[PDB]
RNA sequence: GAAGACUGGAGUGCAGAAGAGGAGAGUGGAAUUCCACGUGUAGCGGUGAAAUGCGUAGAUAUGUGGAGGAACACCAGUGGCG
């Protein structure tokens, strides 16, 4: 409405972008798979470019001049989408890293190729 | 072998110090999974490439509460104790 927030999760397989309110309910979303990418083409920064553009440009109807980006996931598609959202008109107030680091909680799945 | 003597071995007392040494009872936070709720739309997941799999009974993402189990981020170092 006036100032929402943007959630992004660009893992090594996909880039999902979110736009919500400041109290945190969904408005519009897009993904690298929604644009027609089949193989591992999702993980590229360019697929994140199209996802970010198509998600920010569809947030115009809701109405938002400011937003903040919360970046989660270890993939290679964060800066691209952050810049694409910032360069569509809405200025990103601040950027945060929200990766879920555990304090040695539960054992991870076994190492690959053994 | 026997009878004595000594303190440089061994032990006791006195004054200090460090420590993931052991056993019993009780509390803490972050995170994974499950459950309920509010917008929320067509995909999510995964590989070198895919498919099986989950998803219009409406998933992923998304904020708010509840349950349970296991291991203890930084400190952390050919550091410490046995
Ligand atoms: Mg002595
Ligand atoms: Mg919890
Ligand atoms: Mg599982
Ligand atoms: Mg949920
Ligand atoms: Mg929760
Ligand atoms: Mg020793």
């Amino acid at each position: 409405i006036e100032s929402g927030i943007a959630h992004i999760r660009s893992t090594f397989n996909n880039t999902i972008v979110m736009i919500t309110d400041t109290h945190g309910n969904a408005l519009a979303w897009s993904s690298a798979g929604s644009l027609g990418f089949k193989g591992s083409r999702k993980s590229t920064p360019f697929a994140a470019q199209m996802a970010a553009e198509s998600a920010a440009k569809s947030a115009q109807e809701h109405g938002l001049k400011t937003l903040e980006v919360t970046v989660k996931g270890p993939g290679s598609g964060r800066e691209a989408a952050i810049r694409a959202l910032q360069a569509a008109g809405l200025e990103v107030t601040a950027i945060k890293d929200v990766t879920p680091v555990p304090h040695n909680g539960c054992r991870p799945p076994k190492r690959r190729r053994v």
